[PDB]
């Protein structure tokens, strides 16, 4: 009962507001971290411990097979279904996701140490840089 | 290139409320995932795929050896500077936190499968429930 190795995810948090407020802390960082769940990865070697606490929102995940059209609900998102398809262009990963917005879909690829994605729905278009680690 | 595995970390993000605001998210969501870093894990073998995308806000870890005095600078957090001592009450994990807070420091035990952490400063109590993962 003394080891507490072990991934641990947060599922209730009371009074973390006021523990904030007694540490002074910038209102926006507290009400950021207010609905954020916490995971506290432990490792301890008898007496060593190496903790790292980590402060996030909502993790969005997705299995799929190039060329297999997929019914896709994409939650803790827009809570919408979609007929997702993903393709090979070239080395370039492209999806396009049929549903009740047009123009929606994704492309992924990578240039060297860097992955990029380009998110893609209407006429809006956000592109995103991810370096390696 | 095709393989694509690894974990990859966001350094840009641009027009993220526009993908946003054009797939109906509300508001208060743009307004808080649109300052988190992102990461995205791919396990790929061939053409099967198995991402994850996470979001993250901000990170805290401490090493620390049981009954041995450190210096714990709280950056990222209320960026102070704190005295810790961290030694065993019976199963309970106690550190007290010599600083300019009264009352600052945190107990953490392990009841059945869920560790209890309590952290406390001045005369706010925190109570916080993790479950296994």
């Amino acid at each position: 009962t003394r080891d507490q190795n072990g991934t641990w995810e947060m599922e209730s948090n009371e009074n973390f507001e006021g523990y904030m407020k007694a540490l002074d802390i910038d209102f926006a960082t507290r009400k950021i971290a207010v609905r954020l769940t916490q995971t506290k990865v432990i490792d301890q070697d008898g007496d060593n411990f190496k903790t790292k606490t980590t402060s996030t929102f909502r993790n969005y995940d997705v299995d799929f097979t190039v060329g297999v059209e997929f019914d896709e609900y994409t939650k803790s998102l827009d809570n919408r279904h979609v007929k997702a398809l993903v393709t090979w262009e070239g080395d370039v990963l492209v999806c396009v996701q049929k549903g009740e917005k047009e123009n929606r879909g994704w492309k992924q690829w990578i240039e060297g140490d860097k992955l990029y994605l380009e998110l893609t729905c209407g006429d809006q278009v956000c592109r995103q840089v991810f370096k390696k680690k």
